[PDB]
């Protein structure tokens, strides 16, 4: 069975041990990247100039392609534009980097719009797997409370995440709509993601219907 | 505007400028997905004659769907576009783009990769991504017949499979009843039926729909 894990753009000078650590497990993994240290600039184009929100989406969208190819670069794990080679790749080794764009921009499916991140990118490309397991790696233990000085969730169900600021809003439909468990787990700590993938108990946030 | 797209069979391939030039007379929003035109022969004498593999035989028939593509835009004028976002910026401005489709095809893979799944199978799997409610497929007979030779023309497809005589994919249904979508099989080398489809008038052509 095929995993999916999502890197944030926090975790990018952290990512040589993760990396290391995912290459060790004997899981299939389908490696998502994020904005790595790029999203500031394309918010800076967005905020200071006439590029607009869909322009701002295809140049974000090409900065996580970037970012999956550093991730292959400190690696050595294989980059895949496209699912079918992925697959290919998957029949031979456990681990594929997918540079999401060339997926993303030739569905166009999800609305094209600031608050579409690499989180939808990764469980968008979980349903076109048939994947079941969604992990989102992030630089904290999960989601914590949305009152101010919140405690972390450890569960969280698809209908409480709505009115949540620190939350992608198109992910939800995505986790429910396809049956996926979604994970949301400190990267920094390599370990809880081999225990995620090997049925150990950890510390993080499910996301459940 | 809302979306139509029309798949061009291999057999209109050597009558394609006239279709082409009527299509863009149209006042229509139209994605035109080519099928393997003069080139499924040669994939079909690969696979047969040697150990090129299905996986390999899907990744080739697909790349020669764009080449066709090519061909249409040349001869035609109309632009190509390889992903949907950029297709729909073409139709904000023009009135019609050809689908280059293997990019898309192998980028999501969620389609069986399998001789039974062609182009007919990858109009409707592009008329879903843009929620288009209108699949025309363009042959070179007047819709699907019965048998040959001497078939009677059907008019509506209402199982799951197509039992009789057509180059339709016979798993077709299964993929218009999922996408709730209208799909009419139609004689290209008449494109005024094509018109009238698009304009809600009579004319002859098979019907696919799950009853």
């Amino acid at each position: 069975p095929m995993h999916v894990i999502k890197i944030g753009g926090s975790l990018t000078f952290n990512s040589k041990n993760l990396l290391s650590k995912l290459i060790e497990l004997n899981k299939k993994i389908v490696l998502v990247p994020g904005g790595g240290n790029f999203a500031d600039s394309v918010r800076e184009l967005y905020d200071r100039t006439d590029l607009g929100e869909l322009g701002a989406h295809k140049i974000a969208t090409i900065c996580t392609d970037i970012t999956g190819i550093y991730f292959s670069e400190i690696s050595g794990i294989k980059t895949a534009n496209n699912l079918f080679d992925a697959k290919k790749i998957l029949e031979n080794e456990n681990i594929v980097i997918i540079l999401p764009s060339k997926i993303i921009l030739s569905t166009d499916e999800l609305p094209c719009s600031w608050s579409v991140t690499s989180d939808s990118f990764a469980a968008y490309i979980a349903k076109l797997l048939k994947s079941k397991v969604l992990i989102i790696a992030t630089d904290v233990d999960g989601i914590y409370d949305k009152y101010p000085e919140g405690k972390l969730l450890n569960t969280i169900n698809t209908k409480t995440i709505k009115g949540f600021t620190s939350v992608d809003k198109h992910l939800p439909k995505l986790i429910s709509e396809y049956g996926i468990e979604c994970f949301v787990v400190n990267g920094n700590h390599p370990e809880r993601i081999k225990n995620i993938l090997n049925d150990v108990s950890d510390t993080y946030t499910k996301i459940t219907l």
